[PDB]
């Protein structure tokens, strides 16, 4: 069982050397808040939270650093070592990277004006990475909604609520072109743009990705409140302006009888969607977590011990 306490005596400035790291980071990269809780999100969506997907390659496995997930997409790795160096020196072999980056999530929402509270904590560092599984389990921007609910219920998250409360880690953070070409200029083979996608914000869009220009290019997922964590989120959506076809379906889809409501309930209320982007969070946070003895303490979270 996790436990929010699991470090108040063996490390009890944890969250605050996590908190401060970030803090800094912030100054010269103020996109990392976003980023760090991506990667927590891809750490959880592939054999759980443990830290998995911060290893790196060795000749028996290949690291999940080369998935088309995280790919040239992923990023703020370098500053999680720092963190993690840091709180090593404050707790010896102590803290998890599994929960580092747990905290490290939860801290970055928190400094970008989200809910602040306290994850559950005692997982353990995963024995090896998994780059198959994660290729099969990270979600698409193009999935259609039952296609993204299908994931996070293959990962062991049944609720629509799940699903609707952690796509609003999109209320911040970069979006590459690529990702949207086809909502601009062919969707679906048709030849013409995304229907659900709001005329005036596809002409902004295109300014932005003009079609064979660079794909690369960084877009930001919340037009309203670009790194602020809030609900702005899902009132774009409202207004066919949700970024990606993963975002907009979750309003729009043939299958969004259920996401719908939620969807208003979020953009109606920021109380409600903070309790429950909690909520999800935790309940993602609980995907088959190493505990007690299994697994171990990694001293760098790119490496098992040896
Ligand atoms: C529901 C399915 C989801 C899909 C298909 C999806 C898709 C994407 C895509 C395409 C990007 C852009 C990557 C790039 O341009 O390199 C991205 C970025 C991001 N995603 Fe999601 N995402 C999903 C769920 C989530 C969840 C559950 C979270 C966290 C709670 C999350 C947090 C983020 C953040 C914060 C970024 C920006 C990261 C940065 O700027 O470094 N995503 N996502
Ligand atoms: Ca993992
Ligand atoms: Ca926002």
């Amino acid at each position: 069982q996790l436990t929010p306490t699991f470090y108040d005596n063996s490390c009890p400035n944890v969250s605050n050397i996590v908190r401060d790291t970030i803090v800094n980071e912030l100054r010269s990269d103020p996109r990392i808040a976003a980023s760090i809780l991506r990667l927590h999100f891809h750490d959880c969506f592939v054999n759980g939270c443990d830290a998995s997907i911060l290893l790196d390659n060795t000749t028996s496995f290949r690291t999940e650093k080369d998935a088309f997930g995280n790919a040239n997409s992923a990023r703020g790795f370098p500053v999680i070592d720092r963190m993690k160096a840091a709180v090593e020196s404050a707790c010896p072999r102590t803290v998890s990277c599994a929960d580092l980056l747990t905290i490290a999530a939860q801290q970055s929402v928190t400094l970008a004006g989200g809910p602040s509270w306290r994850v559950p904590l005692g997982r353990r560092d995963s024995l090896q990475a998994f780059l198959d599984l994660a290729n099969a389990n990270l979600p698409a921007p193009f999935f259609t909604l039952p296609q993204l609910k299908d994931s996070f219920r293959n990962v062991g998250l049944n609720r629509s609520s799940d699903l609707v409360a952690l796509s609003g880690g999109h209320t911040f953070g970069k979006n590459q072109c690529r990702f949207i070409m086809d909502r601009l200029y062919n969707f679906s083979n048709t030849g013409l743009p995304d229907p659900t996608l709001n005329t005036t914000y596809l002409q902004t869009l295109r300014g932005l990705c003009p079609l064979n220009g660079n794909l690369s290019a960084l877009v930001d997922f919340d037009l309203r409140t670009p790194t602020i964590f809030d609900n702005k989120y899902y009132v774009n959506l409202e207004e066919q302006k949700g970024l990606i076809q993963s975002d907009q379906e979750l309003f729009s889809s043939p299958n969004a009888t259920d996401t719908i409501p939620l969807v208003r309930s979020f953009a109606n209320s920021t109380q409600t969607f903070f309790n429950a982007f909690v909520e999800a969070m935790d309940r993602m946070g609980n995907i088959t977590p190493l505990t007690g003895t299994q697994g171990q303490i990694r001293l760098n979270c790119r490496v098992v011990n040896s």
